[PDB]
């Protein structure tokens, strides 16, 4: 189809088009990415994903036509400790991604380790919401908690200041415009306090003419609820 | 997803949502739903469907909501005899839903003989345009070329008179009001000729939460060709 939409308010844990992958599942008509315990506290060591199962035709070859596409979406964060890790991220991919071996903590389950970097060894686009950014571990960090744009690499050609704030939902739009290429980042807290960050990017010469969008999550030895509480998403292929 | 909605504008040949059944193939970015030869000529013994992979939500038990759904499509239909068969049709059926066995010619590939009017046997609403009525073997049909309503069998709840027009596009818009119950179906020629037909019938006590939507057209004895030129639907669920 030349456009698509859908529209998730809630997330009833009777799902039909969503792909699952890692420790994400439904819980209180919520996604959580991350694994919790019995009593619905975070745990270490956990990775969750989830696709939607319809392919969007992000670009189209023989038209020359490329999609213009907006993803709006809410979460939020919990954690016992201060320090929560590793972070939530919106991303787009090939059809049949799926967790890459090691992909854990800070790689956000999106990059296997030895490639995390290597731009020309993946295929991807994601915005990520990082929360932890030790220099020992997470070397390609800036040393602050941020919202990051990135392209084949978990080191984000483009980042803002972010602030976590422990329980409280993040409104997030994500918006890219062929006409312009570029892809804008507004994140607001219920308080009105807004982030933005936006980068100009080809995406024909990244990612395949048909992807799948979702979202991923992780959790090292440093732990965190991933908390998807909303998410609408809607693609129109157009001539620029 | 509480709302879905996807657009063909035309169908052109690298497609990855459909789900083909049967003869059904893409062809100068239209939907063959039934067998031609090489010369793009309708041939007999011929059955073929498409369904969109994506399920549709269409009520939710626990929520009292029932989907509000629009499908606007056009086709064509051509054949060197002067009794085309069979027709084509747009339906609504449980998403595992595969051809019949046995459901060839009048049928139009939805329902099996031993069951075709047994309405008990039966999860599907179609919207048919039927095009062979000859009375020896069609018992089931009025004696003419018509519109119909099927809720879990082959003889129409209502049918309305509708004249063929081999090689020209109908314009079908069907849509349902889940406040009214109301299934209308308008359908238009180019020059202005206008059919409308509708039914009050309750989703919930005809089809499972969810669906999968698409057509289904055949061929028996007498064929021609059924061509899926366009397709958009949506639907979004609310509260009755
Ligand atoms: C106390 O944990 C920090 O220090 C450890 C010792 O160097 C690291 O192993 C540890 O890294 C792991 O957890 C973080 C946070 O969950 C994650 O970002 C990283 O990829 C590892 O999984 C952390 O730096
Ligand atoms: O094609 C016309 C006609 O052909 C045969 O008689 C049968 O397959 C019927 O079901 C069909 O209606
Ligand atoms: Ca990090
Ligand atoms: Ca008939
Ligand atoms: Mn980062
Ligand atoms: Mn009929």
């Amino acid at each position: 189809q030349d456009s698509l939409s859908f529209g998730f308010p809630t997330f009833p844990s009777d799902q039909k088009n969503l792909i699952f992958q890692g420790d994400a599942q439904i819980k209180n008509n919520a996604v959580q990415l991350t694994k919790t315990d019995s009593n619905g506290n975070p745990v270490a060591s956990t990775v969750g994903r989830i696709l939607f199962s319809a392919q969007v035709h992000l670009w189209e070859k023989s038209s020359s036509r490329v999609a213009n596409f907006q993803s709006q979406f809410s979460f939020s964060l919990k954690s016992p400790l201060s320090n929560g890790a590793d972070g939530i991220a919106f991303f787009i991919a090939p059809p049949d991604t799926t967790i890459p071996s090691g992909s854990g903590g800070g790689l956000l389950g999106l990059f296997a380790p030895g490639t995390a970097q290597n731009t020309s060894a993946n295929q991807v686009i994601a915005v990520e919401f990082d929360t932890f950014y030790a220099q020992d571990s997470n070397t390609w960090d800036p040393n602050y908690p941020h919202i990051g744009i990135d392209v084949n690499s978990i080191r984000s050609v483009k980042t803002v200041k972010w602030d976590r704030r422990d329980g409280q939902s993040l409104n997030v739009l994500v918006t890219f415009n062929p006409s312009t290429r570029n892809l804008d980042v507004v994140a607001t807290y219920s308080d009105g306090t807004r982030y933005e960050v936006s980068y100009e990017v080809d995406v024909r010469s990244v990612l395949p003419e048909w992807v799948r969008v979702g979202f991923s999550a992780a959790s090292g030895e440093q732990y965190q609820t991933h908390t998807l509480e909303s998410w609408s998403f809607t693609s129109t292929l157009l001539y620029t």
